């Protein structure tokens, strides 16, 4: 891995302090836009989480992968970060139950970072 | 018309009007072909998705149903707009065995699937195919 966005989304998910982020600046904006997202679509996350809660508990890796992949495909930058913001909690509970590396959803991540410039575009100029 | 060509095609598909007696027959068809296509190419996800929406389907918990289908909704793209309509279709066709359920119950979601008529129509006609 290199990219720049992808580096940022890992540290974001594996929850790394600023100043250990090689892409610290981009990281922030990710977390910003994300938080902002998490704000304006609160309903949707609540209902998604409860939905995945059986698969989250139970460590049902496949269903979680399939839930999160449904979204992506030829997604718009907007859902790409929704699914990202989702994947962030999804990973927080998985850590509390068995150490879980972001890399485990590397496919979801690839689906998130695809068309990287359009995504970086969105976090930077828009998502407000 | 408070109904666009596609919107009519969407409701008729969701309420399962017979091809015969649909004022947009040719669009119904396309719409139903691209849908069958998706479902088959992405059986994996649609399997896990219904499994995971099932509590809410049984129980008839319509709001969480909207919240769930709405998730990928505001920008989306002819692509996301069509997966969701494939799902909505399964969902509404078993909300009906439990109880009569009109596509109109999902008006909002439908507006979602259906904004950008010519982009969505384009996508069904030229591009949901890969031979």
């Amino acid at each position: 891995m290199m990219s720049r966005l992808k580096t940022a989304v890992y540290d974001y998910l594996n929850d790394v302090d600023i100043t250990e982020c090689t892409e610290m600046d981009l990281l922030c904006q990710l977390s910003n836009c994300c938080d902002f997202i998490n704000e304006t679509y609160a309903k949707n996350y609540d209902t998604l989480y409860d939905i995945m809660e059986r698969d989250i508990l139970s460590y049902n890796i496949v269903n979680i992968k399939n839930t999160l992949t449904f979204a992506l495909r030829d997604a718009s930058p907007s859902v790409k970060l929704a699914t990202l913001t989702l994947l962030a909690s999804v990973i927080k509970k998985l850590n509390k139950i068995q150490h879980t590396d972001a890399a485990m959803f590397s496919e979801v991540i690839d689906g998130i970072v695809a068309e990287e410039q359009q995504v970086i575009g969105f976090i930077q100029k828009k998502c407000k």
